[PDB]
């Protein structure tokens, strides 16, 4: 497909035009919140939809040894067909919409309106590992790196999500401030006041 070129294009453009890198976390939390809204609504008519995971929440897990920041939610998750549609039709179409808004001088502050908000993670990450699990399907993993072509793979080696999506961001070397507890908490409190789901952070005792 065109993930190699799209990821390269959006990596370059997004890092060029969004100097406030901390909005990557706003986009992650907003997308998690939408996925959680989706399973919450589905559970109204089929309560058994929550059998996979009863709790609706967003959890942030930094790993300084690995250099990763993981945002996991217990939202509706993505089927393989959902993920394929994101990588194909949505990425191509939203890149066009984003680039035309960029070109026409239109306001592009809310990048998620173009359907490519996923790529705002390149503000701080050089690679994103997507794990996702929808009630109708198996757990899948897909990796995004600029210029890469990665096949969607059935994830049998990973920890079970139960249900939802986990975005694991491999943070660029100069930007490890985004793994720090106090920095994460300021950003969430600034950019996610109106989120109606618990936002959790794993804090680890430090040596020393
Ligand atoms: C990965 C990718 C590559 C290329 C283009 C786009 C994407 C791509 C993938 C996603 N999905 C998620 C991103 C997240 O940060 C967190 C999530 O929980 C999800 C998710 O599972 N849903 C399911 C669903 C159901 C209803 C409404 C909203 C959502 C979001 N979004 C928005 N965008
Ligand atoms: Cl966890």
């Amino acid at each position: 497909g065109f993930q190699a070129e799209i990821s390269q294009l959006l990596d370059l453009i997004i890092n060029t035009f969004y100097s406030n890198k901390e909005i990557f976390l706003r986009e992650l939390i907003s997308n998690s919140s939408d996925a959680l809204d989706k399973i919450r609504y589905a559970a109204l008519t089929d309560p058994s939809q929550l059998d996979s995971e009863k709790d609706l929440y967003i959890r942030i897990i930094p790993n300084k040894e690995e250099g990763t920041l993981t945002i996991r939610d217990t939202g509706i998750g993505m089927t393989k067909a959902d993920l394929v549609n994101n990588l194909g039709t949505i990425a191509k179409s939203g890149t066009k919409a984003f680039m035309e808004a960029l070109s026409s001088g239109a306001d592009i502050s809310m990048i998620g309106q173009f359907g490519v908000g996923f790529y705002s993670s390149y503000l701080v990450a050089e690679k994103v590992q997507v794990t996702t699990k929808h009630n109708d399907d198996e757990q899948y993993i897909w990796e995004s790196a600029a210029g890469g072509t990665f096949t969607i793979t059935e994830d049998t080696e990973g920890p079970r999500l139960g249900r939802g999506t986990s975005m694991k961001l491999f943070i660029k070397e100069d930007l490890k401030e985004y793994l720090e507890e106090k920095r994460i908490r300021e950003i969430v409190k600034k950019h996610s006041e109106f989120i109606s789901y618990p936002i959790q952070l794993v804090v680890t005792k430090e040596t020393e």
